[PDB]
């Protein structure tokens, strides 16, 4: 009995000055394909997706919430399947830090997601897709399989790029706190405390303890797969078709391979075709996977 987890986090921020129009459609594309490609089952997915009317908003806190309950309940040696799906906005923190944007701007960074992954036990698989900017790295250390180390007109459609400036999210913190300084770290501590992310509530001693522990445990456990959108130093772009359907380039491009390909498919295949797709079609992002040699060769979602 092998458990078949999955978490969809979608932002389009509406009705506010970085709002978005592809990544709720995002998640209900994904969520129908692990449904009825990759056997999952409706009570095992957690949908957080900011529209108005919506009942779990992806707040920073929400977000790592449900990830650590997902990633709690994988066991050793069974060969669990977790998911989780970002589209959204993306950051990037200067001396470099990625992140992305929760709703509420609770940023989640790169050393939040290798600490999560760093709970898996041996055997089980995470596998995170983020498609938003600067996602290239976004789990601190994992090795990378395909991207700028290892590895045609622009596109005609409208885009809206998925990237925050950092002095943009900045200026929004320092509005809600009055503190004129420019640590980031200072105003997300302020505002949630404990639920901010583990580079701005530790001190500076306890992070560096805390990062040698994490690269310890990854040698000998490394169960993280991050397909991301683009690389770290590039932006993801939302697509807005002109009918209303707007979509992530990136996301979109996995549905395509997906609609193409039936069989199973090994990790950096995916990746692979989803880069040759972009690239077909004028978009200049390029996807990137980090994971292990292991997982690299292992199948997507472990499809049967």
């Amino acid at each position: 009995v092998k458990k078949r987890l999955a978490v969809l986090v979608g932002c389009n921020y509406p009705n506010t000055r970085n709002e978005l129009h592809g990544c709720i459609n995002d998640v209900l594309a994904m969520k129908e394909t692990i449904l009825s490609r990759f056997g999952f089952k409706q009570d095992d997915i957690e949908v957080l997706t900011d529209e108005p009317e919506s009942k779990v908003k992806p707040t920073g806190a929400n977000i790592k919430a449900a990830l650590r309950r997902m990633v709690d309940k994988a066991q050793a040696g069974s060969g669990d399947i977790l998911f989780f799906h970002y589209s959204g906005h993306g950051t990037r923190i200067p001396s470099q830090d990625e992140a992305i944007v929760p709703c509420d701007f609770n940023l989640i960074t790169d050393v939040d997601f290798r600490e999560l992954v760093n709970q898996l036990p041996k055997g089980t698989s995470f596998t995170m897709i983020s498609d938003s900017a600067h996602s290239g790295g976004l789990i601190d250390k994992e090795k990378e399989q395909i991207g700028p180390s290892s590895v045609i007109e622009t596109t005609n459609k409208t885009i809206t790029s998925r990237a925050l400036p950092f002095k943009a999210v900045l200026d929004h913190l320092s509005s809600l706190t009055g503190i004129t300084t420019s640590d980031i770290g200072t105003h997300l501590l302020e505002l949630f405390g404990r639920d901010a992310g583990l580079k701005f509530r530790l001190p500076a001693m306890d992070l560096m303890d805390l990062l040698e522990t994490m690269t310890a445990r990854e040698k000998h456990v490394d169960s993280g797969i991050l397909m991301s959108g683009c690389q770290a130093d590039e932006t993801s772009a939302d697509v807005g078709v002109g009918n209303g359907k707007a979509y992530g380039a990136y996301s979109n491009a996995i549905q395509r391979v997906l609609n193409e390909n039936e069989g199973a498919m090994k990790n950096k295949q995916l990746v692979m075709m989803a880069r040759d797709v972009l690239e077909r079609l004028g978009f200049h992002q390029h996807p990137c996977l980090y994971c292990s040699d292991q997982n690299a060769d292992a199948t997507f979602l472990s499809q049967p």
